[PDB]
């Protein structure tokens, strides 16, 4: 126990990714209240009057209060021009967000976020998109869209929604997080990934070598679908994109959305289903026209669901700042189900809440970044000082 | 407050190597007295007994003592036969314990492992090989033989000290850890590292493709030395074995053992002297020869360095057991010196040992395992019994 | 011998590895003008800052 | 070199003399104080030099 110029440091650094899940449909197959006789039956519909209960506050209000802001995140006002307050969050937000709650551990080292500047621009549209259009495209379509990391502005997060793929196949090819960059560019996607990180990993994933067949599937085509994505959505809309990203995740690549995900009701139907400007200035429209709206389905919200006072569950939004909006370890999605439960992975999360989870187990496409920079200038202890020091009580 | 069948559970598990550097080197430069004036020095040579001094404490009493046997593994007499002790653990041995106990956090979810049946064995012949030799062949020559990850009897985790090679300058290249029982087998060169995981990421980093002209020199004999390593060491002793091994670690492979190597001198020097026995069979005898001997050498350290009864700083080694053995992490090195001395701690370690635990250890190449098992039966509490209950706290 | 750098290149090297090694000799000092333990007259350097190091005429040689 | 001519304890007979060199051992027995610890800890940090560590970075005593 000696001494030399010690401390106690707290860190912060890591990624951060999300997902539009079947999740949602299984927080929204209107388990929570269908079965409830309390005579509410008087006013009408409830199929989308559950599922849109999703949105509205597990974006602006629930994560993007402490979250966002806090994480040494001076945000602007124009995405949260409006601070939301939704009493309709069942016993899914209060819950949904202690699952879903962006942040790390410090007596760890991890923190998370990539783009809360196209993220929840989809995510807004989504809601819009789906708490629109036909509230619930029995998973498949609605689902694939959100899960399709749909049309971008550019940055969406997608390429990692999409890396997931390329990843579980190639199983002795592990690849340099460079790969995480390749969602944008031109060349780069026919260079370092598709070439390189492919003539080299792909042509022995499966290397077909096909003559006067054109190698369709096998690899060579997620890798052109890839190419794709590199050249041929980042040019602009117009069909020239949708048809050539839907041509790119409709046919031919049949085997191509057979890695990841998707049926012919997201591309050909959402995505023949939205504008390709859905995405974009949908993500836009959908901020000062949908979220002045989401006004109105807010306020029809704190108006008409509001109604619903007469149960006795529901509470209201009381600013959180002083609530917070971080902490639970989302990380490494805890799923394995065979015959009896198995939550798995690292993330020394917690007990008590650990198996609470079960109505909804958090999963942030995180990266991880082993990082504890234990950053230390010795401008007063060159290393050797010590020793001599140490060294001057071995000898005697 | 969602709660549902928690619990709270602690668990271990991880990988763990260990290494000969020039770490010992510098612990045996003889700083902790050689500048020492109480006439210790009557008539005598205390070059090597400074060096040898730690040997027979952090291999058995000290680390075998509570991390080996209290990590539930059923330890042999035959391997601890001589249980001793030794006084001569100066200022580094409980500090170096301390610097190399091994045994991860349970906050976090790791552990030792890298065979203790062969690395004591191999250890045990360096305390030999060089306490016995050649006392301080200058860095250059036993420094190898140490990091030379010097012949084994099939075991050896030298094939990780390796892999730190070929891992190295692959940069475009990351593999899957099935690259670590790289170590032996007649395949390993011939089909997955070699040749897939070569003639991918291996026909990237350096794609040659000479003609008439014999492509080895450019990193496909590392491959080749690999093949070696793969065919022709675990074929037995044949002494060419050496001959072929230091063939692969010397005759021109000087330029493909240059990458994470030693100098061919402690091959043909220390290797051909030694006797490729001397890591198989001298590990044997040197367990029961030279432990025993190590007892003459330990009288060394209880008559050698006992006759050390007068300085008053050496009363090391009192207990075990008791003391135990493991929660440092010194594992994840992550040191770097510029001008000021910065110590980036991946895991987080500790504030008053970390600082302190720079002089000098920082513990081998462990392959870190990101294992949680917060595993869950779900014989009692179907998912939609919480679910249908939490739910029915939703409705009203 | 000492090549024109021994009071530039040398000067920088000297500093941030003999001044490092300053130390490997300061141990020289607090190691090997520390074995000194038994003569009892050394003891120079407790202070700074507050003993100061300005105000003597040790100018003007004269 | 009159203050390293070995006039400080060279006559000292404390048989301090145990198998030791004792020529450099005094001469350099000044330097890592005259520079850094005595004259540049009051005088030029004080004489208000804004001084960057790194020609102090080792602050040390002898």
């Amino acid at each position: 126990a000696s001494a030399s110029k010690a401390a106690a440091f707290a860190q912060g650094g890591s990624s951060d990714p999300v997902p539009m899940p079947g999740k949602y449909p299984v927080v929204f197959s209107t388990g929570a209240g269908e079965p409830t006789r309390d005579q509410e039956f008087a006013l009408p519909v409830h199929k989308a009057f559950p599922l849109f209960g999703s949105v509205s506050d597990k974006y602006r209000r629930n994560p993007r209060y402490a979250e966002f802001r806090a994480h040494s995140e001076f945000t602007d006002g124009v995405f949260g021009t409006h601070l939301a307050v939704s009493s309709l969050l069942r016993l899914a937000q209060q819950l949904v967000h202690a699952h879903v709650n962006m942040g790390l551990p410090l007596g760890d080292f991890a923190p998370l976020a990539s783009s809360d500047v196209r993220i929840p621009s989809a995510l807004a549209s989504v809601v819009n998109q789906f708490g629109e259009f036909s509230s619930p495209s029995i998973g498949t379509r609605f689902l694939l869209r959100d899960f399709e990391h749909a049309v971008s502005r550019v940055v969406f997060l997608a390429d990692q929604l999409w890396t997931n793929g390329n990843s579980h196949h190639i199983f002795a090819r592990s690849w340099l997080p460079m790969s995480n960059n390749d969602g944008n560019f031109k060349t780069i996607v026919a260079s370092r990934l598709l070439e390189f990180i492919s003539a080299g990993d792909l042509s022995i994933l499966p290397t077909v070598l096909e003559d006067a067949v054109l190698s369709g599937e096998v690899p060579e085509a997620w890798e052109q679908v890839k190419d794709l994505l590199g050249d041929a959505p980042g040019v602009g809309q117009v069909d020239r994109r949708d048809r050539f990203d839907f041509l790119f995740k409709s046919y031919a690549d049949v085997g191509q959305f057979t890695t990841a995900f998707t049926t012919q009701a997201a591309s050909d139907v959402l995505t023949e289903l939205g504008l390709p400007w859905n995405s974009p200035s949908a993500g836009h429209l959908n901020w000062q026209y949908s979220t002045k709206q989401r006004f109105t389905f807010l306020a029809d919200t704190w108006a008409k669901l509001s109604a619903a006072y007469s149960q006795f569950f529901e509470l209201s939004s009381g600013l959180a700042t002083r609530q917070s909006a971080t902490g639970s370890h989302a990380q490494m999605v805890d799923l394995t189900s065979v015959e009896g439960v198995t939550v798995l992975k690292a993330a020394l999360a917690l007990s008590a809440p650990e198996f609470s989870l079960a109505a909804c187990f958090p999963p942030s496409c995180i990266f991880v970044g082993g990082l504890t920079r234990r950053v230390v200038v010795t401008t007063s202890l060159s290393v050797s000082q010590r020793a001599t020091e140490f060294c001057q009580m071995d000898w005697r």
